């Protein structure tokens, strides 16, 4: 995918409104978490967090689970994710 395809899935994502057709659950929002993060700040930073901190724990092991990826690598996953979790909801997205 082009690097203004990425810029606009996240523009996207961050222009949804509260009240819409589109809802993110809370495991994509862990998956576009994890690919924005390889993609705009590379590797994971930290250890594993305490199991008690579970939002921060959760957030820890879906950004090491993309660890290894090129920030393209992750830019296009973050654009192919946005078009599928926007078709299964009726509303289909696409770049370009
Ligand atoms: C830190 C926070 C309070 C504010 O985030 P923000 O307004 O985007 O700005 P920040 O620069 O502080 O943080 C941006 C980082 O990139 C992520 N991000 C930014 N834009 C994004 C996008 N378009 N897609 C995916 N992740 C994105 C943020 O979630 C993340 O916070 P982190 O540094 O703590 O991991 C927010 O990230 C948070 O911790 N709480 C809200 C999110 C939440 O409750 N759960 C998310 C995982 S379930």
């Amino acid at each position: 995918m082009s690097a203004a395809d990425f810029e606009a899935a996240v523009a996207y994502v961050r222009s949804l409104p509260k009240d819409g057709p589109v809802q993110l659950d809370n495991a994509a929002k862990l998956q576009f978490y994890s690919l924005y993060k390889q993609a705009t700040e590379g590797d994971v930073t930290g250890s594993q967090p305490w199991a008690v901190q579970v939002e921060a724990r959760a957030k820890w092991d879906a950004w090491n689970s993309c660890k290894g990826m090129k920030s393209e690598d992750a830019k296009a996953a973050y654009v192919q994710r946005l078009i599928e979790v926007t078709s299964q909801k009726g509303h289909p997205w696409n770049p370009a």
